[PDB]
């Protein structure tokens, strides 16, 4: 993993890493291990009108998994989060062939959501 990324989930405030902590919850659905896997984004994707293939859906988790695990865990998904805003990719050139995700991440954290998520209520801080 980048120590850039690493900073970013570190630099993330409370609500943001709260935020995406309840992605991951949810973005693990189904998953034995809780990590998010081919079958488990696959499911995400779908939701967002996406239907990658297995093939697919694990390419896509190798772009923020690093440790060949091919699971997303709660740093993984932090910097997929992290990675599809900064996306310092530059993008490497390629032509659109017959791939080519351009998927919003920040969009997608409402898809896993899609709830006000208003279970746990807080005052007098
Ligand atoms: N300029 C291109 C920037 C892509 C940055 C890479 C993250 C987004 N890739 S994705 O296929 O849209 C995508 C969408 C939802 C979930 C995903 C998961 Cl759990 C893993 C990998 C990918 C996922
Ligand atoms: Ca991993």
């Amino acid at each position: 993993m980048d120590d850039i990324y690493k900073a970013a989930v570190e630099q993330l405030t409370e609500e943001q890493k709260n935020e995406f902590k309840a992605a991951f919850d949810i973005f693990v659905l189904g998953a034995e291990d809780g990590s998010i896997s081919t079958k488990e984004l696959g499911k995400v994707m779908r939701m967002l009108g996406q239907n990658p293939t297995p093939e697919e859906l694990q390419e896509m988790i190798d772009e923020v998994d690093e440790d060949g695990s091919g699971t997303v865990d709660f740093d993984e998904f932090l910097v997929m989060m992290v990675r599809s805003m900064k996306d310092d990719s530059k993008g490497k050139f390629k032509r659109p062939t017959l791939r080519r995700v351009r998927i919003s991440a920040d969009a997608m954290m409402q898809a896993l959501l899609g709830a006000r998520a208003k279970g746990h209520h807080h005052h007098h801080h």
